[PDB]
């Protein structure tokens, strides 16, 4: 679990969005596993606007942060799960690192701010949904 809180927006994994997220929907994209909802309180986070390919992510299944080298955002095949059919997920970045079900929502940060959130994983890989192209989160 986990979310990004920026300005009057909350960014979550679309597959983990609550009834309240859907009732306050701003934008969602099943191909990216992202959903953004509106909030009344001002957020705590800032978003990176960069091309970093290294950073640090929070891994809730280890209660620890780990450094990662990750690929540029791209279209990646993701196997069927209870949440989605087998499909290509867009704007996804892969890295070698631990992840297990329950870790989605962990934040990836570089020196510039928030890069994205954990969205996929398996067998020593971890995949992050990029948010750096969503320029409207800042205004
Ligand atoms: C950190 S998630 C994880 N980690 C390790 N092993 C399995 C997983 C589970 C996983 O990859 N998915 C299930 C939930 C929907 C995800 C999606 N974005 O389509 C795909
Ligand atoms: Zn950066």
């Amino acid at each position: 679990s986990g979310a990004i809180y920026v300005g009057n927006y909350r960014v979550v994994n679309r597959h983990l969005a609550t009834h309240n997220d859907w009732a306050n929907l701003v934008w969602e994209d099943s191909s990216r596993d992202l959903l953004v909802s509106s909030t009344t309180a001002q957020g705590c986070d800032t978003i990176a606007r960069c091309d970093c390919q290294t950073g640090v992510y929070y891994c809730s299944s280890r209660r620890k942060h780990y450094p990662v080298s990750f690929s540029k955002p791209s279209l990646i095949f993701v196997e069927a799960s209870e949440y989605y059919p087998a499909r290509y997920q867009s704007h996804l970045m892969l890295a070698v690192g631990h992840s297990e079900p329950g870790d989605c929502g962990g934040i990836l940060r570089c020196q510039h701010g928030v890069v994205g959130i954990v969205s996929t994983g398996g067998n020593g890989l971890v995949g992050f949904a990029d948010v750096r192209d969503l320029l409207w989160l800042d205004e």
